[PDB]
């Protein structure tokens, strides 16, 4: 696949990662409360990543909505989905049940250490990732691990 891959990150009130704070997190390994940053009017951010195990840099389109999906083939480009924990998140997705969706797209569920994971989310085939509420010294490693996790997924989906 050669078009830019897509990461879906819609948000709910409880979301700890949204399009508003995802760049700071993934590029600077700096976690910031998303309500304390400028909103992103179009719900779209771009991030370029140079992976160790992929030759060319990869440019991600990271969106909080599915308005860009004007042809079904856009859905084939979705390589990761951040989940809010609401099952209604997927209602308008090409694959709208979590079982099918997370069999073919990598899912993540981020939450604060100490906060319980909803039972239905625990059952989903998504990777649960914890962040400290009040310490930030682990963030560098969490982000390194996230990128490694995503790199592995890209290689498996044929990105070279």
């Amino acid at each position: 696949p050669r078009k830019d891959p897509i990461i879906l990150i819609p948000s709910a009130a409880s979301s700890i990662l949204t399009v508003a704070n995802i760049k700071q997190f993934l590029l600077e390994s700096k976690y910031v409360n998303p309500r304390n940053l400028p909103s992103v009017p179009n719900g779209l951010v771009n991030i370029e990543k140079n992976f160790e195990r992929i030759s060319r840099p990869i440019r991600f389109i990271i969106v909080d909505n599915t308005r860009m999906f004007t042809k079904p083939e856009y859905w084939d480009r979705v390589v990761a989905i951040f989940t809010t924990g609401h099952t209604w998140q997927f209602n308008n997705y090409q694959w709208n049940s979590p079982q099918e969706l997370f069999q073919r797209c990598k899912g993540y569920y981020f939450h604060f250490a100490g906060d319980s994971v909803p039972q239905h989310v625990q059952q989903w085939n998504v990777e649960k990732v914890e962040l400290d509420k009040n310490k930030r010294f682990k963030d560098v490693e969490v982000v390194r691990y996230f990128w490694h996790s995503l790199e592995k997924e890209l290689i498996s989906r044929g990105y070279r």
